[PDB]
């Protein structure tokens, strides 16, 4: 059946309770701003912040490296008001001045099919088309998943 990309999964301590009731639609696309992190660090920010930890579902570094964030059958804290209908997947960089990896880009559209064919999601969506920020950023590949991963 359909393949998934290798996951790292990572231990963390969540500090509040997770929502299970989660029924994923929608796969929303983030960037850090910040390089040089660990999803130990993203984990500190996001609890610093009120959450349990860290809120992506999911965290690919500049290497490809996918790392496990919140479990895949929880609710994230990546996207207020689409938290408990999408997963959030998180790239490392400020793609307003950078641009992501081609291991990056591998990853990205391995993780999406996997997540895309394992849960009938088709609906894609930057953070920035659900909420005012500017993450994913203005270089973020946006157009071209969409393209490799034949959505329109
Ligand atoms: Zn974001």
């Amino acid at each position: 059946g359909s393949h998934m990309p290798k996951i790292v999964e990572v231990n963390y301590t969540w500090a509040t309770p997770l929502s299970y009731n989660f029924n994923p639609n929608m796969i929303v696309y983030h960037h850090t701003v910040d390089n040089n992190m660990t999803p130990q660090k993203i984990d500190e920010i996001h609890k610093q912040r009120g959450w349990s930890g860290i809120g992506y579902h999911f965290y690919i570094r500049k290497d490809g490296t996918i790392y496990r964030g919140r479990p895949e059958n929880a609710v994230g804290s990546h996207a207020p008001g689409v938290n408990a209908r999408a997963f959030g997947i998180a790239s490392e960089g400020n793609f307003n001045e950078e641009y992501v990896t081609p291991q990056q880009m591998t990853s990205l559209i391995a993780l999406s099919r996997y997540l895309m064919n394992k849960y009938n999601i088709t609906d894609l969506k930057r953070h920035k088309d659900v909420r005012q920020t500017e993450c994913p950023g203005n270089n973020f590949p946006f157009e071209e998943i969409k393209a490799k991963l034949n959505v329109k």
